[PDB]
């Protein structure tokens, strides 16, 4: 069978890498906020263009810690895409502040700028901006409702990693960035995994304390914290693999590339790319998406749907089940992502091509 | 020659080639989450503990914090917990909108005073969490009849107290749920951040696994609103080599400390005699003039380290509580200090300890 994403064939090229880089940290005797760590987050920091970067254990938490650490009052509002990963959802409902999902753009799949203003009202205190399947979002009119309604840009960066908009990474395009290294990321971990960017001195040392239980020093706890800490083992294999990440999402450029150019199914809706793309997920979208992925199952080609209950219609989550997101409901209908990875075989993204324009439905 | 707190590369060198090995055949199975090492893992602790489930989490904070959240209980119910314990300990009784309510400890084993529990019981009470602190065991027998006769449930923090034994059961296995730390510090330690927690009730492991797991249950599907608190595959491995030499390990913890409670004499100390099983997590001695002995050992070139000098309810993120007074707790947060102890210590080492504490005048 394909796999959808083979992450033994995607890690397999730094073993030798891995197996030192671990001996070197047994040698050290230090498991926890260590030199691998500052390492690693001193250039992940260089490579999204932020001052602060901060290692945390995964990237919910990430995005958790953030909302945590701006003191918002319960019930404040923070506008975010109807159709993300429901763990974006999660982080704002932990901090007791209410979700307000706007629908998406249908040409981008990311939150459709034009409909968030209308969506503001007193208690709003943020944007939670997400950056879906790889596409960087179009900041330029959310940055100006932002500023002129004194609203935080928070960035959800777990499927965008090294995307670029104008002259700045994702990452460096609001106030602060959550990111995700779960190991199907761009950028994947052995493990859980997450990080913080930012470039506020102030609102770095806060979420280096708050990620401490709340401790900034030894034996103190100036907030009642969490404990989210990235590995040093983790930071080590990350570090080895963030010299290639621009390189992987090139070579994910180039497999999206072949499908746009190959795939030719009237049944078949292709993702487009307005903005830079990364392609952590190569989505389609058809009527016939069970029936889809049933015929590429037979095909021996594996595929993984990305979503197909969206947040607002999970059981968690009863008191929202009403809402009428019919953009956001149609896409949960009809897409299905294809296998995408930098090391993927040519053989096998022609095969997934050559299949699909043989569906006859 | 300076004398390390804890050692842990020498702890860990034991098993260095065991880990290595483990590592590649994590690598040969390129799956980093939730596998087999994970199910392996959880499997051999929870039959160490003697109990039915072990869902492995993320780190002991969260294994507390996961617990409480999975009772459900309403905002503002009471939860009573040792005044002295680890602030994690408060983090998660606060961190889920419930209110703490802080119980002095017995001044001879440093663990809840179970005779003052009672008059703090209001309607208002939902859980017990006691805290095996340094490694002893609590004296559970007072408590347990307590909690049934208030419908209470009772967590436990067993943190510092891995494989310790209180009559006929492990702790693990003395309250409703217990949390786990696998700090790397702690008795059984990982190589990173770790924790599990452990239960006998069917239904609560099941509601456990999925609120770790963001919620769901079911592939595509959230039953709760969830967090992500997982075990890395990595991480059950290494704590499954070390979980078969962690009774023997504790017995050479009990072994140093059986040294220096009967080799050192010093007027100004106060040795931790144990009332109950202790597997010594910390080894801690009690003294009018603390900061003048860290800097005598210091001088002599032995690291210790304190557990604690400030007491939660006097942190500055706890201002609502720093009111309140808990003179026991006050005395010992300003004159305990740990002294080195390890199941790898040498000889020579905790001789030294032993030796320059006797001869120390102060
Ligand atoms: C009752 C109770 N409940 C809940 C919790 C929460 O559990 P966690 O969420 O898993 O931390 C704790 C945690 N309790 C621990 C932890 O929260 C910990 C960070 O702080 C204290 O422990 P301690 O002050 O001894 O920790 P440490 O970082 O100084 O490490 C101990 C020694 O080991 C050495 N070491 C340490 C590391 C990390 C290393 O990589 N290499 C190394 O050689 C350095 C030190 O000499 C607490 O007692 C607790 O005691
Ligand atoms: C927008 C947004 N914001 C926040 C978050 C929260 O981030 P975290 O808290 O770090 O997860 C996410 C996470 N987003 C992710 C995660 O929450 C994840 C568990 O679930 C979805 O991803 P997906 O359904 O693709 O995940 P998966 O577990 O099926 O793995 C992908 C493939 O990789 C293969 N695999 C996987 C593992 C773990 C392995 O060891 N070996 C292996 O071969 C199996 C699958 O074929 C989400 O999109 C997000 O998308
Ligand atoms: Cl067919
Ligand atoms: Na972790």
């Amino acid at each position: 069978h394909m796999f959808f994403l083979n992450l033994k064939q995607i890690n397999d090229r730094f073993n030798t890498e891995f197996i030192t880089k671990f001996k070197e940290i047994l040698e050290s005797g230090w498991y926890i906020l260590g030199k691998q760590c500052e390492k690693f987050e001193n250039n992940f920091a260089k490579y999204c263009g932020v001052k602060h970067c901060i290692g945390v254990a995964n990237g919910l938490d990430a995005l958790r810690l953030i909302i945590k650490a701006y003191d918002f009052k319960e019930n404040d509002e923070i506008i975010v895409p109807a159709n993300t990963y429901i763990a974006s959802i999660l982080a704002i409902t932990d901090n007791k502040c209410k979700p307000i999902l706007i629908e998406p753009d249908i040409n981008t799949y990311n939150i459709n700028p034009d409909l968030i203003e209308e969506k503001i009202t007193k208690k709003t205190k943020a944007i939670m901006v997400v950056h879906l399947y790889g596409q960087v979002c179009d900041m330029e009119k959310i940055q100006l409702l932002a500023n002129k309604y004194n609203l935080k840009i928070i960035e959800d960066c777990a499927q965008a990693h090294g995307a670029i908009y104008k002259d700045k990474r994702v990452g460096n395009l609001g106030d602060a960035a959550g990111f995700s290294f779960y190991p199907g990321a761009n950028l994947g971990a052995l493990g859980d995994a997450g990080c913080i960017c930012t470039n506020d001195d102030n609102f770095a040392s806060k979420i280096r304390a708050l990620a401490n239980y709340g401790s900034h020093k030894k034996y103190e706890n100036l907030y009642t914290g969490l404990n989210s800490r990235l590995d040093e083992i983790q930071a080590a294999f990350l570090d080895i693999k963030l010299k290639y990440l621009d390189e992987d999402n090139n070579k994910r450029k180039n497999i999206a590339n072949f499908y746009l150019q190959n795939i030719k199914n009237e049944n078949i809706i292709l993702p487009s790319n307005k903005f830079d793309h990364v392609w952590h997920l190569f989505v389609v979208k058809t009527k016939l998406r069970d029936e889809l992925q049933h015929y590429l199952n037979n095909h021996d080609i594996q595929t993984i749907i990305h979503y197909p209950i969206p947040p607002h219609k999970q059981k968690c989550y009863k008191d929202l089940n009403h809402l009428k997101l019919p953009i956001t409901e149609n896409i949960h209908q009809e897409v299905l992502s294809l296998p995408i990875s930098p090391t993927m075989k040519e053989n096998d993204f022609k095969k997934v091509a050559d299949i699909l324009n043989k569906w006859k439905v």
